[PDB]
């Protein structure tokens, strides 16, 4: 698990669970391939989107759904989605993990970035 | 002045209006003595606190009542209020903007201290 | 205008001043197009990017150069850029403030919708 | 393990490792009475504050030592600490997690509260 999200939810005071997260990496052509995708689970949390061979050296954004998370709660929130651009393992291999913080008109992100 | 607070709604997407502030100053015996108040502005700002006479080094602890905000909207808050607290110095530029951004579970809190 | 960008840097508690901001509009083949560009003010603002006439209903980009903006500091950061993706609506207030709150492994952002 | 603390680093993109905690309960007297303290460890997390049984109903606050982390590291920050004020267990008991994210002159603090 070179690659883990986890998402909390600032109106709830809870983790933000079934939040749809999209992965893309940057090709060669410079336009966004997916790589992986999936959801949090009960603790706000996504494991196992990758592995450390599949993981390579690139640029990575990774595409958190937060307007279909609101929507399903029945709320308007004024993004689209939150999305985090990074270059991953440019110095070798990384484990990273993304928090994001939501609130329906705003939300942080921090990266903790561990050197297995 | 060389002190203004601006209070944000995370929740709503919107300056938090009529939020009491209340501003304390260290005392030698470690107490906290009032020192200005105010509740902010349409805009979320609360100007005119102190002056640059009375502003001394020290130390200083902003305490917003985000929990009444909160309530008068209907909403359940986690936090009694939000405090910063932190040490004036002259050394540093002279102007200092205490800025928090308000969720009900959670709240963000910056400094922006300008010449 | 109905449209500023205000940045701020969490490590120095100043404006981020001459940092590029570029706006896109989603075009209808979902490709990003170009819309409005500048850099920060002294202030961390960013001023008159566009109009009340030309800023239609739509979904929009604001893209922040973050990694420039840490590496003329010195300092190495995480993110290639902050990404900032909303829809303007006519129904909701008539001005947006897009606030960003920059670290060097972490970035907030909130927005202000007034009329 | 009613509650828990953990505190991140915005500027290294890392845990905050060994950050003081110091927790006050209000008395009677409506004073801040000294009740739980600790450290966070290598991966930012303090554990073992406090049990359930001694974890009551409450006004408590937890103050983060900020400044003494950021000086630690040979950097002036803005404030002197983080403070986090709450009312606890006023609905039966509760897990907390205070968590926090920090930069120099910039903190974020969010909970994350559960029914066990
Ligand atoms: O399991 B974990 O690695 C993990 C990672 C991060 C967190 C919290 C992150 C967080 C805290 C405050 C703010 B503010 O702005 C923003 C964020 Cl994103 C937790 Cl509670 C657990
Ligand atoms: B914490 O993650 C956090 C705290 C505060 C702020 C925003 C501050 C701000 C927004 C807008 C204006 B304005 O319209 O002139 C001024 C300030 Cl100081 C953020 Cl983004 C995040």
């Amino acid at each position: 698990c070179p690659l883990m999200v986890k998402v909390l939810d600032a109106v709830r005071g809870s983790p933000a669970i079934n939040v749809a997260v999209h992965v893309f990496r940057k090709a060669a052509d410079d336009t966004w391939e997916p790589f992986a995708s999936g959801k949090t689970s009960e603790s706000g949390e996504l494991h196992g989107l990758t592995t450390e061979e599949e993981f390579v050296e690139g640029i990575y954004k990774v595409e958190i759904d937060t307007k279909s998370y609101w929507k399903a709660l029945g709320i308007s929130p004024f993004h689209e989605h939150a999305e985090v651009v990074f270059t991953a393992n440019d110095s070798g291999p990384r484990r990273y993990t993304i928090a994001a913080l939501l609130s329906p008109y705003s939300y942080s992100t921090t990266a903790v970035v561990t050197n297995p």
